[PDB]
């Protein structure tokens, strides 16, 4: 079939022959310079409104792993911020390292976290998900770096449930997670267009990296990086290095919620 | 799940619920009013290079019937014209009616034929069809009414393998095919910049439709309108009216390559 993935000939170097829009105007991630970024006291407080949320199942993918949510109605979603309307809790996932020192996808002033979380919505008013994919405005990503250190009780659940999903195509019941626990205390952040930054790397983002990290423990992420990118009985392949490299900024802008 | 069709529950009238670009800027098929239609000497001659044309097989897949072609190289190419770059043929179909009097898509001067031969091309700088589709200059289509009179030599051959394709999903070897054989003696066109005609309705396509019609007999057609929508097992629904009406215009000029 059709495929990507990270290795050195279906990585992301590669991922234009097949997705000619990895050379687009408005690709994802990007390297955030805290010295450029524009301060825009325009942009409303984002509200996360996740109190209902219905996680459903977690799988591996072959790329990283998603926890699922219901999106059939409005159980958790994101307003405000940069955003005109009501954004739904689709899913999310991460992207991380081989080491502590890379797995972030966007920079910031180009240091590497050790992942990023991305909390991944779509625009209620295209009715759902496969249609709100091909709209510039289709898509919120609330993005949120990890840094190593103390263990985050909100993950434990996540990181718990890892060993049942170790290989490509694998999926496990994840009821009850709430995602809460996955938030900073500040809800400060960076915005910009941008796209999704796997294949098909639709121009469809509008992309909120908070300013402040969570902290996770050197072993919650050490469990990441056990997982498989590979099916079971193919060769082990570690699921690290995830992540895509920033891309160009171009003619964007990046805003601050804060100064 | 998914449908469409041309029925009054799935048809033209209710694509845009699944498929909101039917409202969009360069939707296809058109009427071609010869009146505001004009020549247009900034067009080039149009190259229509079928010597080498490979067909492969023929089939139905519950909208029409294709004619596949051996598109992995320059074999069957249209260049010219309106066009920049070359453009590889990959299937040929028709769109019919129930009765003589309707069928055709495109309409001239408001007047419908009986039928209408689509013959689809991409251009090879996207790699595959698949590629080309998303782009606006990715297809061409040249379009060709099919008038009721004498019989069409060059057309029978396809009649003669419809009952081996009669429901959906049914298709047969269809090999040494000439396509020069469905082409009219003038070469003379109209071309607007367009759309698919069935959902998903993308528009990347460049449109040349045919001035001169070629004749198909009553019992040609006729023979079309046996054919079934539904797969085999199925309640029987003769394909017949498979056409999306005109759609309107917008701000785009329809040019012609002739005084
Ligand atoms: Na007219
Ligand atoms: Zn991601
Ligand atoms: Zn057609």
């Amino acid at each position: 079939s059709h495929h990507w993935g990270y290795g050195k000939h279906n990585g992301p170097e590669h991922w234009h022959k097949d997705f000619p829009i990895a050379k687009g105007e408005r690709q994802s991630p990007v390297d955030i310079d805290t010295h450029t970024a524009k301060y825009d006291p325009s942009l409303k407080p984002l509200s996360v409104s996740y109190d209902q949320a219905t996680s459903l199942r977690i799988l591996n993918n072959g790329h990283a792993f998603n926890v699922e949510f219901d999106d059939s109605q409005d159980k958790a979603v994101l307003k405000g911020g940069p955003l005109d309307g009501t954004y739904r809790l689709i899913q999310f996932h991460f992207h991380w390292g081989s080491l502590d020192g890379q797995g972030s996808e966007h920079t910031v002033d180009k240091k590497k976290y050790a992942a990023e979380l991305h909390l991944v919505h779509w625009n209620t008013k295209y009715g759902d998900f496969g249609k709100a994919v091909q709209q510039p405005d289709g898509l919120a990503v609330l993005g949120i770096f990890l840094k190593v250190g103390s263990a985050k009780p909100g993950l434990q659940k996540v990181v718990d449930v890892l060993d049942s999903i170790k290989t490509k195509g694998k999926s496990a019941d994840f009821t009850n997670f709430d995602p809460r626990g996955l938030l900073p205390e500040s809800l400060d952040y960076w915005t910009y267009p941008g796209s999704l930054t796997t294949p098909p790397l639709l121009e469809c983002v509008t992309w909120i990296v908070l300013k402040e990290p969570i902290s996770v423990s050197s072993e919650q992420v050490l469990k990441f990086r056990k997982l498989n990118f590979n099916g079971e009985g193919e060769p082990e392949e570690l699921m690290v290095d995830n992540w895509r490299p920033a891309q160009p900024l171009k003619n964007r802008q990046i805003k601050a919620s804060f100064k």
